[PDB]
């Protein structure tokens, strides 16, 4: 149906494409059950409200005006859409010159950034997300959020434009890693698409 | 070491005893990794604090006064301890007469209570627990809480003594049920120990 307000973007690789870090069964369920549900429930939650014809970014920026169903599903739809875009089967991507310079000046090195994101992801108690965001004015920051909340939402304390998000809900890693969230975090770097992260950085700075 | 403040209680059944409903691998990881970690981290978090020699119920009743590490791990330890006790491989347990009468007057029947708990468990967005409690007026209530929070904590909205708790963190059901939380909740009734729930109800009323 072309007329639904929000749609999932088709995955740009096969479910088994990310097997260097994420099992195929998880990819299938995570995309076709969890993420699909957020999209469908978002379209239902906004129907008949002032969010009905708003962009996802505008819904998130005003999300406290709306129901909890709008918050949770707007978050879930945005977050998962971003997540698929920042994964790739193509090994060896790296930050753009501009992003690498910013990472090095702000954290010291790519390894230092990864360590900070790993720690943020590990420290998120319960369900949530780890993020790299660009704050207003352009500074990179690492944060985490609960459940499907994100850095675009009006009440989130550390606000900014996400350029990388990593899902630390247990559904994202339990089939392959069970309790070992730290091993998921260490391994997922092998499938992070730094070209997409860099494109999002470029767009955030405009 | 007998002198640690908190210890795990061994299970009253084998890891594989609940296979009608919960896989052996989940039982083992859930007990020996997740729950063991809450107990160990609780002991560390209270050390050198005013919680150090308090009973678990007294730590919970003042939990707003302590660190997140105390809150999250005191809840986690309590909740899991209770959980293992309310599971059994012995089929066909039933509520005591006193508990059955209260269930029937409050909910209508045992099926109606199960439906209410199943709905509370499904509606808990993110990680958490569904509960049957005896409130401060001696009445039964069904609730849910986020993360490792529970009805003994001073900041929980619906306070009371838990007599039954069901874990709806994804680690509790993902290996067998994946996204189908509702199927886990339907099935777990097959291994609920209503004799222990009834014992906890009798104690709460005293
Ligand atoms: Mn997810
Ligand atoms: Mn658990």
């Amino acid at each position: 149906d072309p007329f639904t307000q929000f749609k999932q973007t088709p995955l740009p690789y096969a479910y088994d494409a990310l097997e260097g870090a994420i099992d195929a069964k998880t990819m299938e369920i995570h995309y076709s059950k969890h993420a699909a549900g957020y999209t469908a429930n978002l379209n239902k939650a906004i129907a008949g409200t002032p969010a009905e014809k708003e962009s996802i970014e505008n819904i998130l920026a005003k999300v406290s005006q709306y129901s909890d169903a709008v918050r949770n599903n707007a978050g879930g739809h945005y977050n998962h859409e971003l997540f698929w875009s920042i994964l790739t089967p193509n090994k060896g991507t790296k930050p753009s010159a501009a992003l690498q310079k910013a990472i090095d000046e702000t954290f010291g090195s790519l390894d230092a950034l990864k360590e900070k994101i790993n720690a943020a992801g590990a420290a998120r108690f319960g369900s949530g997300w780890a993020w790299l965001i660009v704050d207003n004015g352009g500074k990179l920051q690492v944060t985490s959020t609960p459940n499907q909340d994100n850095p675009l939402m009006d009440f989130t304390k550390e606000k900014g434009t996400p350029i990388l998000g990593i899902d630390v809900w247990e559904h994202a890693y339990y089939l392959r890693y069970q309790n070992k969230r730290a091993d998921y975090l260490t391994t997922i770097w092998d499938v992070i698409n730094w070209e997409e992260v860099s494109a999002r950085y470029e767009k955030a700075l405009k």
